[PDB]
């Protein structure tokens, strides 16, 4: 679990959003697995504008950060879940790392700010969904 509070905007992984978040939708998108919905309180997350490979993510499973190099954000493949069927999943960044699924959601962050979520993983890796080419989130 876990998600992005910037100004009036809550950015979480599509496959766990809330009722809420679609009662309150602003934008979906399947192909990258991010939903963002409306929040009445102000978000104060600053949303990095870079291309970074390098940063540190927090992993829930672990109760811990690891820094980690990530590729440049990709149309890269998925297993199906209670959610999804195979596909190419757009904006998707690779590390080597330690994740499980619960761990979607914990934010991957650099010296500029958030980067992304994380949205894949397995086999010593994870994979985030990249947030930083949405430049609506702070207008
Ligand atoms: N975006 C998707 O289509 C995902 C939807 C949920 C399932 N999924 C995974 O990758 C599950 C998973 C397994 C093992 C380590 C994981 C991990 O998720 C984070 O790290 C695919
Ligand atoms: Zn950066």
């Amino acid at each position: 679990s876990g998600a992005i509070y910037v100004g009036n905007y809550r950015v979480v992984n599509r496959h766990l959003a809330t009722h809420n978040d679609w009662a309150n939708l602003v934008w979906e998108d399947s192909s990258r697995d991010l939903l963002v919905s409306s929040t009445t309180a102000q978000g104060c997350d600053t949303i990095a504008r870079c291309d970074c490979q390098t940063g540190v993510y927090y992993c829930s499973s672990r109760r811990k950060h690891y820094p980690v190099s990530f590729s440049k954000p990709s149309l890269i493949f998925v297993e199906a879940s209670e959610y999804y069927p195979a596909r190419y999943q757009s904006h998707l960044m690779l590390a080597v790392g330690h994740s499980e699924p619960g761990d979607c959601g914990g934010i991957l962050r650099c010296q500029h700010g958030v980067v992304g979520i994380v949205s894949t993983g397995g086999n010593g890796l994870v994979g985030f969904a990249d947030v930083r080419d949405l430049l609506w989130l702070d207008e």
